[PDB]
């Protein structure tokens, strides 16, 4: 292949040096698609044509020494929860009643807008679980996807199909979405990196409101490379008047990834104090702080002082990300797509439970939920007022096996512990509640299955969790690891 296994930067090199054509990137991109992505389950809608044509028009515009954009010529690929891209399909997640429904004019989520912006070529749209709500992709319109790894078990999610392609080599760069982790959660069982933007560094457009009661939500990049993901968020992050956390500064990300971290103060937390989370996680997770101690910082077990419990938590992050969920339920009813009623089957049970809990929600409940919030918050900013960084296992448990009913979830059970199979795992939704960076980076594999270690930076550094991603990726490789995927059976 000219192009499997490339990065972006890789292929914006080969491009603007006219050593391949944008045609020739989006026709061999589609061979990969069409020839790996069978077993993966990855890709639910194809813009072939569209890549093609946005191809032809790079192509003209990089014979005539015209303009082109800093990912000029990358092939990518958007998340299909809460896509807008006009004349684009939108499933939130596999929801089979929205097979037909297409983005309006005008209408765009951050991604598609601005990777297209500085010419990268976006090839379509990847699956996720109905209304993004779990940590594992999968559902019963387009089905699980599977991970590289080993497909018989899942790719995490919410953005599964993102990560797995890029796990698989398929695209250097895919875009992922993060309410409660899912640019971090699937980037963590696929051995990819998945950066989690400081609230308000990348836009998010939320409408028709704005002000919702939800977390934090995010979108991101996944990426093989740490080097990818500083050129993804030059392209992503910046301000934006109508994201009404926007930041207005303008940052270099790639200038952060020769930093180092020397001198640095770094706190570890094998399990946040309150989650049960698998010993060998723990373990690697243990071993791979202590890389940083041989690059110059100095890393100490540090105590979060969480005091609420773990079900306490994911049950006020489900309440909360369910209320513009049911938002979302009655105004498409309204339109005329009744998931109450008509097409109830398309909704999981699992989901239907937090639906129902929050149709009448009261205000104390609201007020609870955001108590409890703040406290985490002044959590995560006591271990800042000391530390430069945190570090802590992106995830309580190792990937899962595919479930037959379109309904693949997580551990009900961990160390004896009972955990919500949704969401309770993923540990990192501590900061959609906070609102801190943080990356998660490829740790090694247990049983031959990736593990990560998600870097949390304090609020606004991202460049500081881009510096430590870099100095861990150089000082512990993970490249080594595709060689599976890269010759599993197909």
């Amino acid at each position: 292949s000219p192009v499997h296994w490339k990065s972006a930067a890789e292929i914006v090199e080969l491009v603007k040096s006219k050593q391949i054509s944008p045609r020739e990137v989006v026709e061999s991109t589609i061979d990969l698609i069409e020839q790996r992505d069978p077993g993966l389950n990855a890709v639910v809608y194809k813009a072939y044509d569209e890549a093609r044509e946005k191809a032809a028009a790079l192509e003209r515009r990089i014979m005539q020494g015209e303009p082109v954009g800093m990912l000029a010529g990358v092939p990518t690929l958007m998340k299909d929860l809460f896509a807008a891209k006009p004349g684009w399909p939108s499933t939130l997640g596999g929801i089979r009643a929205l097979k037909d429904a297409r983005g309006a004019a005008g209408v765009w989520s951050t991604y598609p807008l601005k990777m297209s912006g500085e010419d990268s070529l976006l090839l379509g749209q990847t699956n996720s679980p109905v209304y993004g709500f779990r940590g594992t992709t999968d559902n019963t319109f387009f089905g699980p996807t599977r991970n590289p790894f080993n497909l018989d078990f899942n790719a995490g999610g919410s953005s599964g199909g993102a990560a797995a392609l890029v796990a698989d080599g398929i695209v250097p760069v895919a875009g992922g979405t993060d309410g409660g982790g899912s640019i971090r959660i699937p980037a963590a069982w696929t051995n990819t990196y998945g950066f989690q933007p400081s609230i308000g560094r990348v836009p998010f457009k939320s409408r028709p409101n704005a002000f919702h009661p939800g977390p934090y939500l995010y979108e991101g990049p996944i990426t093989r490379t740490v080097r990818d993901a500083a050129l993804a968020m030059n392209v992503l992050h910046g301000f934006d008047r109508r994201d009404p956390a926007s930041l207005r500064v303008k940052l270099d990300f790639t200038s952060a990834l020769a930093q180092g971290v020397r001198g640095k103060k770094i706190g570890l937390t094998l399990n946040y104090g309150v989650f049960p989370v698998q010993q060998e996680i723990q373990d690697l997770i243990g071993k791979a702080a202590r890389v940083f101690t041989e690059l110059g910082a100095h890393v100490e077990f540090v105590d979060l002082g969480i005091p609420y419990s773990q079900k306490q938590m994911s049950d006020a992050w489900c309440r909360m990300i369910a209320i513009p969920t049911v938002a979302s339920m009655q105004a498409l009813r309204k339109e005329g797509i009744d998931l109450y009623g008509e097409h109830r089957a398309d909704i999981p049970d699992a989901l239907m439970k937090w639906i129902d809990a929050v149709a009448d929600i009261s205000v104390q409940q609201i007020s609870a939920d955001q108590l409890l919030r703040t406290t985490v918050f002044d959590c995560m900013n006591g271990v800042f007022d000391r530390f430069d960084l945190l570090l802590a296992p992106t995830l309580a448990c190792m990937p899962v096996r595919n479930a037959t009913d379109g309904c693949t979830e997580g551990p009900s059970q961990i160390n004896g512990e009972e955990i919500d199979p949704l969401i309770g795992w993923c540990m990192t939704y501590l900061t959609n509640f906070s609102g801190h960076p943080s990356a998660s980076v490829p740790a090694g594999l247990i049983d031959g299955l990736p593990a990560g270690m998600l870097i949390i930076g304090d609020r606004q550094a991202d460049l500081d969790v881009i510096a430590a991603s870099a100095a861990f990726e150089r000082a512990s490789p993970w490249s080594q690891y595709y060689d599976i995927p890269a010759g599993r059976p197909l």
